[PDB]
């Protein structure tokens, strides 16, 4: 029960799809998520110490395709939040017009997307071996 | 018997963490070191709710606490994120220069936490390599 960090749904038909206990299909899948994913973050370290919103932006719409294949919803969740903000838009729905402002929820956002990161990634250790 | 952690590890410091063990077993160094990564993954569990309560002093002893563990271990890059955490967790610019903004020390936390939270997966990486 990885309980809010993983869509029930979404990742038993990533694991239905594997043969036996080798973990072959699921395991090469969440192995290049998490490399995928920590790159992604190393970028959007270098471009909220670029300050951009654009790249900031993309890089979380992205993050949110490739996290929501595995039912990460934890991880997705945030990056919807990179892409909203970094697209100088609020929570509430509003336009954020101050850059600052986005700059702070991005890394506030970023921050907390980089730790379910480091916790789930964890939590698929002790599941997979 | 030769890792290049490069930037990670303080090579000095990480050298008599290795050097109080008993050969192959690596018996003293891979349990303690297998523990901060279990105890830094909670600490950031926590710093992000706080962060998500926009509570400084909290953050800051996180930081406090962090910096002590990991700098024990040499794990400079990690540690110097907490140090900035800690610092920022009173209002304290990176000099030492006054930080009288709250909104401009959570995103330098924000900031340096989430390059706290890389070099961790980063290390363990670099670690699990190692042994």
């Amino acid at each position: 029960d990885f309980g809010d960090h993983v869509d029930t749904s979404i990742f038993g038909q990533i694991l239905e799809m594997d043969e036996g206990d080798d973990h072959d299909f699921s395991a090469p899948l969440v192995l290049n998520f998490f490399e995928q994913a920590e790159e992604t973050f190393q970028k959007m370290e270098t471009a909220l110490n670029n300050k951009d919103l654009p790249e900031l932006s993309k890089l979380g719409h992205f993050l949110k395709g490739s996290s929501a294949t595995l039912g990460f919803t934890k991880i997705r969740d945030s990056c919807q939040l990179i892409q909203q903000y970094g697209h100088g838009l609020n929570v509430d729905g509003s336009s954020e017009p101050d850059e600052g402002v986005c700059l702070k929820k991005i890394a506030e956002a970023l921050a907390s997307a980089a730790v379910d990161t480091v916790a789930l990634h964890k939590m698929m250790r002790e599941f997979f071996e």
